[PDB]
């Protein structure tokens, strides 16, 4: 996350890392939504590669013990089927991870609230991104969980010419823009938490930004929009 601060620790808990096994260690790549206690929400792109993958739920400093976290293998991993890796632009950017065991439930640990589906946010809506993205373009990813405030950008708007154009569909959700604050690298597959009648809700699954940089004036980052998916969400958890 560009232009972010740190987010308290219990901001936001059900915010999950998705890492994978790298030598004798692990590395944060994406982030995710917890949403039963055995099954994280993330971007399909996330895994794309043929890696071993591990999900922390009650995360914060990815570089220290906070006392919270539990770790839990990814034991299955299903893509929505009308994805594909050559064409972010067309959607369905979406992927559900089913854990080898069910999460502990705590003030560090809870089932993120989802939207009811069909919901599309009047244009500059409120809401944060949060993940241990690339805090610059081209940079490093956070330590500390951040978030950013993040207004949507409505798909009349964002679908305009000098927004995203024709890149952009309605199963999307676009927020900021500013050139200042963004997702970036790392942040992929995290939540987009807007806030509805008084409750935080996850309506997006972080999905891209541009190729010129994270933080692009006019280039608002892009998350698929969780409300166009709830039957397919259902229909995965329902048959496995
Ligand atoms: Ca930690």
């Amino acid at each position: 996350v560009v232009g972010g601060t740190e987010a308290q620790r219990n901001s936001w808990p059900s915010q999950i890392s998705l890492q994978y096994r790298s030598g004798s260690s692990w590395a944060h790549t994406c982030g995710g939504t917890l949403i039963r206690q055995n099954w994280v929400m993330t971007a399909a792109h996330c895994v794309d590669r043929e890696l071993t993958f591990r999900v922390v739920v009650g995360e914060h400093n990815l570089n220290q013990n906070n006392g919270t976290e539990q770790y839990v293998g990814v034991q299955k991993i299903v893509v929505h089927p009308y994805w594909n890796t050559d064409d972010v632009a067309a959607g369905y950017d979406i992927a559900l991870l089913r854990l080898a065991q069910s999460v502990t439930l705590n003030s560090y640990v809870q089932l993120g609230v989802l939207p009811r589906a069909g919901t599309i946010l009047a244009n500059n809506s409120p809401c944060y991104i949060t993940g241990w993205g690339l805090t610059r373009t081209n940079g490093q990813l956070a330590q500390t969980l951040q978030q950013a405030y993040l207004p949507t950008v409505d798909y009349a708007i964002c679908s305009s010419s000098s927004y995203w154009g024709s890149t952009v569909k309605n199963s999307m959700v676009c927020a900021g823009g500013d050139g200042v604050r963004s997702g970036c690298q790392g942040d992929s597959g995290g939540p987009l938490h807007c806030l509805v009648n008084g409750q935080y809700a996850v309506h997006g699954v972080t999905s891209f930004v541009s190729r010129l940089g994270c933080n692009v004036t006019r280039k608002p980052t892009v998350f698929t929009r969780v409300s166009a998916y709830i039957s397919w969400i259902n229909n995965v958890i329902a048959s496995n």
